[PDB]
């Protein structure tokens, strides 16, 4: 059985209990915390690519009103985000299982851009999601996993200073 776990869930949970926020910039901002995933149960000799995308958790715009995030406009359909390919991809199962898979180089933006960076809508809520894609085999296979603990709202600056303070404390 292919097993996927979140590394440092303890920490992500401190962010989640406050309502997590991630900065997006025209050029793209790296995430903190970084999504790091423990994976077991791959074929060590099989060849996999790790993908990351961001599901819009609801159809609404969010706003920070009197120290609290609350839902906003009319329901708008949210198209899926673009996919980020882990730069170690493609790689042997052994490679992916030897250390946590860390998405430290993904950059989040609010502007359609050259490449690399993933465009999100500011003031929307997102749930990170990975796809583990067995490549180069005869038999194609995808396994997906969501990380509720890692949910955030995309912001062009932090609103809740409790988040600002945790970000600095742990970075
Ligand atoms: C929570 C919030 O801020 C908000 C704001 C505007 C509209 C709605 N939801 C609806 O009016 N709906 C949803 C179901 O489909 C049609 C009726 C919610
Ligand atoms: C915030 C807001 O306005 C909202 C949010 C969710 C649902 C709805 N509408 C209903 O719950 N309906 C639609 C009519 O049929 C009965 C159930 C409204």
């Amino acid at each position: 059985e292919l097993r996927v776990g979140l590394e440092e869930s303890e920490l992500w949970l401190r962010f989640k209990e406050l309502t997590n926020e991630m900065i997006v910039t025209k050029n793209g901002r790296r995430m903190f915390p970084v999504l790091k995933v423990n994976v077991s149960g791959l074929d060590p000799n099989a060849m996999y690519s790790f993908l990351l995308d961001f599901v819009a958790a609801d159809n609404h715009r969010w706003k920070y009103v009197n120290g609290e995030w609350v839902p906003g406009g009319k329901p708008e359909p949210q198209a899926p985000s673009c996919v980020y390919i882990h730069p170690d991809s493609p790689n042997f199962g052994a490679h992916w299982m030897k250390a946590p898979v860390s998405f430290s180089k993904v950059k989040l933006t609010n502007k359609l851009n050259g490449g690399g960076q993933i465009m999100l809508n500011s003031l929307h809520k997102y749930e990170p999601r990975i796809h583990i894609v067995r490549v180069g085999g005869p038999q194609r296979m995808i396994t997906s996993h969501c990380f509720p603990e890692t949910q955030f709202i995309a912001v062009t600056a932090y609103q809740n200073e409790e988040i600002t303070a945790l970000k600095i404390k742990y970075n």
